[PDB]
């Protein structure tokens, strides 16, 4: 224990690959606005971005791949899941995120974006909480919802 | 704290990335050996193999990078520290890897390392550790084999 062994630092690094964009082998068009991606990374990290790149004929589309239900900060925040497993603005869109991750299943950020919205549960939107766990299929959310309902019966 | 969230998997999904080789544009040599990788990755995490992909004028090289000072089995774990910032098999390897991480940059990697070989000091070893220290420059791997030489009077 005399050797003093730095912190891992994989995150910072992809983050660093998809802030800079290098050696990018596609296209995201979100809402007219254009992003440089990594397929490999996509790939390994989304089940559905796996499937789209591992299945596409049509080569018109030229690695583009155009996102229609997603707003582009949304978006980003997503992408920053993608390379480095955070997303620092879940917060104020918990609810966006959830969609979307519930869209690209990316199930951890998934779950991340229940638990952001499970601790703001309150009797003024526990029904819409719940109606939003039910469409895209969160479960911990809708349990925790369902809980909550009754509880303050 | 109602919800329970799974523990990032950001190394093991890049890990099965390199496992698997999909999406992958460049080529290593190693001694006869080929292996398929993605630049932007080893780019992102090797200074050496980002100033290399990011400067090379030959086409003729077409992707194609061929090592010839590391061993096959160095190199893997290398390349599965660089995918997910862990090396399993270190301890068999430590002076070996070492050099490898100082070639190529990899500071945590060649940390980790001086860290194996200095738990293994001994009467013994003590001299042929120091050099080693000092050929792939691992300050802290040096200043330990220097303290532990004189406290052995």
């Amino acid at each position: 224990n005399m050797v003093k062994v730095p912190e891992c630092r994989l995150a910072d690094e992809l983050g660093g690959l998809w802030e800079n964009s290098r050696f990018t082998d596609c296209c995201l068009c979100v809402a007219g606005q254009e992003f440089q991606a990594h397929k490999a990374i996509l790939a390994a990290r989304s089940p559905v971005f796996s499937a789209m790149f591992e299945h596409e004929m049509e080569e018109s589309k030229k690695n583009r791949v155009e996102i229609n239900d997603v707003e582009p900060e949304v978006f980003k925040e997503m992408m920053c899941f993608i390379y480095t497993g955070k997303a620092p603005n879940l917060d104020k869109m918990a609810d966006d995120l959830l969609a979307a991750a519930d869209k690209y299943a990316l199930e951890r950020l998934k779950v991340m974006c229940e638990d952001a919205l499970c601790s703001n549960l309150s009797v003024e939107n526990a029904a819409e909480i719940l109606i939003l766990a039910d469409l895209h299929s969160a479960d911990q959310l809708k349990t925790q919802a369902v809980d909550f309902i009754n509880y303050h019966a």
